[PDB]
């Protein structure tokens, strides 16, 4: 009796610029994050993706780690500056890389999922003015044709936009990622844009009527509680709810943002962008929901800078990222979303995970046991959400291997495989033979 099924995927997660390197070979350009992580401070230690895990050169090898491992599908994301590196500029080579990864993924019988766009913007784009500029709708839509037209026929399954929340409100509005800046009226806009895109993509993804291919976007979710039961603590709690999710689940699925944010951010910046044509393009009928979840937040009335809401530590055991362990709250997202929003639509658990210190042992073995704790309580958690009903697809851990976590840089670890950078030797932690282990049995 399995508590996953066979056809249930077993998968695990990465993105580009955390992995690649080769930042500048085969007619890559920079991105918004090779710019940032250059500028004094904006990533910790001066860190870059020059090189990352040498994923660009090494990914036969990966391909195979991941092989023995079982794993059944593997999430990663193409780099917009090798497609397009310069406005209307095609790049056959940055296209055959893909073409070989994804080549070698199928003869390994591994299922391919390809992020669209995971934060590496051209930096051509940004120039023009990046997601402020309603153009980057039709720069995104010709580089998501072109990926469909190219690679279609291998690619059966497709991310819009990996984090809109990330893209938006934490580089325009928080600004600790790229390209950093701090005004919410511009992280309101760059959410619309965003959206829009992913509409676009979809639009152009249909009338290609692809064999047997799906489409979805990809949303980092967490689930909000008030610090106490007062009338203030609830409201600041509606505030981070919406801030987080709701912003972005509303008008994908809804087709409206919600009202009460569109009045609350309405009395600080500018919320003319709303309008009902684009709010058809970005409520298009999707094939499947990817959810990124972590962690929650406990919030208590107050500003400290970001919006009416405060968030504290409640106390308890946090990861090395500073987020508390939390593992019901991927069951409750899970089952708010089928309850409230994407009723039995395919969901899939696009990243999940824990950074921790890890330490290679001098018999060579990284025992990473708080990250296989971390793990197998949520996927009893994504059991128990399968129990009840739950149309749960597939499950991708994040992250395959330790890589480039943005303006952390490299001090932060969130692999199953553990990288020594100096040689780039891929180590398997103790997670991994657990990972393998559950894939081979299926029942936790
Ligand atoms: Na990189
Ligand atoms: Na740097
Ligand atoms: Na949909």
């Amino acid at each position: 009796m399995k508590d996953f099924s066979k056809d249930f995927l077993f998968g695990v997660a990465t993105a580009s610029y955390q992995v690649e390197g080769a930042y500048n070979e085969d007619g890559r350009t920079m991105s918004i994050w090779d710019t940032f992580s250059r500028q004094d401070g904006k990533v910790y230690k001066s860190h870059n993706g020059d090189v990352a895990c040498d994923h660009y050169h090494l990914y036969k090898d990966d391909v195979k780690m991941m092989k023995d491992l079982g794993i059944e599908a593997y999430r990663f994301s193409i780099a917009w500056p090798r497609i397009f590196p310069a406005k209307g500029q095609y790049n056959p080579k940055g296209m055959d890389f893909y073409k070989r990864l994804t080549d070698e993924l199928l003869k390994n019988d591994i299922k391919p999922f390809a992020t669209i766009y995971h934060w590496d913007l051209p930096q051509w784009a940004d120039d023009l003015g990046g997601w402020l500029n309603r153009e980057i709708v039709e720069w995104y839509g010709e580089y998501a044709e072109k990926l469909f037209s190219e690679l279609g026929g291998y690619i059966k399954n497709w991310i819009t936009l990996n984090e809109p929340w990330c893209s938006s409100f934490l580089s325009y509005f928080i600004g600790e990622h790229a390209p950093g800046h701090k005004d919410l009226g511009e992280a309101l806009l760059v959410s619309h844009n965003l959206l829009l895109s992913h509409g676009k993509a979809v639009e152009i993804f249909r009338g290609l009527n692809l064999d047997d291919s799906k489409i979805g976007i990809t949303l980092n979710l967490n689930e909000v509680f008030p610090a106490s039961d007062s009338d203030d603590d609830k409201v600041a709690a509606q505030i981070a709810d919406g801030f987080q999710n709701r912003w972005f689940l509303d008008p994908l699925f809804k087709g409206k943002y919600p009202q009460d944010m569109v009045e609350y951010f309405g009395k600080y910046a500018k919320v003319d962008f709303i309008n009902d044509e684009d709010l058809k393009l970005i409520s298009q009928k999707l094939d499947f929901l990817g959810v990124n979840y972590y962690t929650r937040a406990v919030v208590q009335k107050g500003n400290d800078g970001l919006l009416d809401a405060v968030q504290i530590d409640p106390g308890n055991e946090r990861t090395e990222m500073g987020w508390e362990i939390y593992p019901e709250s991927l069951y409750n997202i899970l089952m708010r979303l089928k309850r409230e929003y994407t009723y039995d639509m395919p969901l899939y658990i696009t990243e999940n995970g824990a950074a921790f210190n890890d330490v290679v042992e001098d018999d060579g073995r990284v025992h990473d046991e708080k990250r296989v704790e971390f793990l197998k309580q949520h996927f009893k958690e994504a059991k128990r959400f399968l129990n009840d009903g739950g149309n749960l697809k597939g499950y991708f851990v994040w992250s395959l291997m330790d890589n480039f976590e943005w303006a952390h840089g490299y001090s932060k670890r969130f692999g199953i495989v553990y990288v020594d950078y100096e040689t780039e030797k891929r180590i398997l932690k103790d997670s991994a033979l657990w990972y393998k282990d559950l894939i081979s049995t299926r029942t936790i």
